[PDB]
């Protein structure tokens, strides 16, 4: 795979830095796989790192949502926690998802 | 207590109606005030009426804050968090209060 040819449709070439900044904005239908992404990268991190990360995750999903309408918001959120029940992915702690 | 005079501030003369009807607008210093009129109501009422009316508690809760801010809601809602811990209260089960 030295090839530098790809057509992948995931988040496996995505920095941090912008996996970050999608938080809260992903698509339902995409949700499990950028899941499974971002924990694949925290599990590699020094706990310094993956605190500051999560941080950022949390900062970014709050700024990308806060002018939402709670109706939208809602309608996501609940799409967000069906999609992970389906991916067999470990529950949503708060239902405000990643602002929290 | 037959005197009609009153100066109360508080639930206690507000219809059932009018009290589903403000449900997600009551601001967080009259929070615990409400949930006890509520339940005080609510443990008076055969199941059936109970049902309806926390169906409607719910209908009024997602009305009244479709269309606020996510920013404003989660200000409003961990502010209502707070203040029903500090009055002793049993937890709301869901952090989207009653919309859910
Ligand atoms: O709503 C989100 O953006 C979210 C919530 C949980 C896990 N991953 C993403
Ligand atoms: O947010 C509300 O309106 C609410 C939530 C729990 C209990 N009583 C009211």
């Amino acid at each position: 795979a030295i090839d530098p040819f790809t057509m992948a449709k995931d988040f496996s070439k995505t920095s941090d830095e912008d996996l970050a900044k999608m938080a809260g904005v992903v698509a339902p239908q995409d949700i499990v796989d950028y899941t499974k992404e971002l924990k694949k990268r925290m599990e590699k991190m020094p706990e310094d790192k993956r605190k500051a990360f999560h941080k950022q995750l949390h900062e970014y999903a709050t700024k990308n949502t806060d002018k939402m309408t709670v109706a939208d918001f809602e309608a996501r959120q609940k799409a967000v926690k069906e999609a992970l029940k389906k991916g067999n992915m470990e529950d949503m702690d708060d239902d405000f998802g990643l602002r929290s």
